[PDB]
């Protein structure tokens, strides 16, 4: 079995390589990527996303986040405020402004013991879920608004057309900026791609051992936990990595620098943090080894976790014995 130990690797394609995307997906499971949850990729030399970030100011951020916590440094939830409009161009003076900029620090891991010492002590501000793409339409090669569909692979693998569709968004960061511990819509896999700006901390837990994750959310979040069956799908829950190591749960880190690419990998519990004013572009994707993992997935029917017109066909042909309950959840 390649990569028993479920390490995140790292892998450097060639530009012959980066030419055929599913090919290069399957290659990194037939070395085991797939076994720590996430993987990275550092593009070849020769590629570039667009040619340059100096005309991205006007982008607008129609609904801000702030992200509010609630609970222990190492163990909270956060909830998200709505704030008013804004370009990329405010945005970013914002996330540089002294309330909000990155503190002076030695190197990441110095940085990284500031957050989950400090994180609940402030609310950053999040520019999240952006439908958009900022790869140019010449770059052809793992721009990220091209993919094949995932209601292709679906009627590829399974001969059953459906409605959907599957585009892009733009996540403009700033420090302490936060993703809750998750994994995609109907264990699907995730690219995301860090346009420009500061580094993306990453926590990840193998797939195989998810549900020591999930045993343990329910015992920190028990009300939560009560309220629904899969609350880690609302994505609002963090754990540190010291109160993980302290409860034996298996995860790696990693930190992704601009111009690198990071995949998750069906059902990796993932989460992490931004370092300061960045942009990343992610979208989800499958392949045929998704299929099981889909018709396996967990669902929210809670009536929080509401998601993508595009999930109801996914639910209704891979699980359709769930399909009304859920779909109760969202109307
Ligand atoms: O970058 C973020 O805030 C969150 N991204 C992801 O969870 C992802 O790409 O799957
Ligand atoms: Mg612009
Ligand atoms: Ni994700
Ligand atoms: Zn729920």
């Amino acid at each position: 079995a390649q990569n028993p130990n479920c390490n995140i690797m790292i892998f450097h394609p060639t530009k012959e390589e980066f030419n055929d995307f599913d090919k290069y997906i399957a290659y990194m499971e037939s070395q085991g990527a797939h076994r720590a949850g996430l993987a990275k990729i550092i593009p070849p030399k020769e590629w570039k996303a667009r040619e340059t970030y100096d005309n991205i100011s006007e982008i607008l951020i129609a609904t801000p986040l702030q992200q509010v916590a609630s609970g222990r440094a190492g163990v909270f939830t956060q909830y998200h405020k709505k704030k008013k409009a804004m370009t990329v161009g405010e945005y970013r003076h914002l996330a540089n402004s002294k309330k909000y900029q990155t503190p002076p620090h030695q190197n990441f891991e110095d940085l990284e013991r500031k957050y989950w010492k400090n994180r609940i002590y402030n609310s950053p501000i999040y520019g999240a879920d952006i439908s958009g793409s900022l790869f140019d339409e010449n770059t052809k090669q793992w721009n990220l608004g091209h993919l094949g569909t995932i209601q292709d692979l679906l009627e590829k693998e399974c001969g059953v057309v459906i409605e959907g569709v599957n585009t892009p968004y733009l996540y403009f960061g700033m420090w302490k900026t936060t993703f809750a511990w998750h994994t995609e819509d109907m264990d699907l896999y995730s690219i995301n791609y860090l346009h420009l700006g500061e580094p993306k901390t990453w926590y990840v837990v193998p797939p195989e051992h998810g549900q020591r994750l999930e045993r343990l959310a329910r015992e920190l979040f028990p009300g939560s936990s009560r309220g629904c069956g899969a609350f880690l799908r609302h994505k609002v829950a963090l754990i540190s990595p010291t109160v993980l190591k302290e409860n034996g749960i298996p995860f790696n880190r990693i930190t992704q620098e601009a111009g690198e690419f990071m995949v998750t990998f069906p059902y990796g519990y993932h989460a992490g943090f931004n370092h300061g004013f960045n942009c990343a572009e992610a979208i989800n994707f499958a392949t045929p080894r998704w299929i099981d993992y889909g018709k396996m997935a967990s669902q929210c029917s809670c009536g929080e976790a509401r998601v993508t017109f595009s999930m109801d066909a996914f639910v209704r042909i891979l699980q359709p014995e769930r399909y009304d309950l859920w779909k109760r959840g969202q109307d």
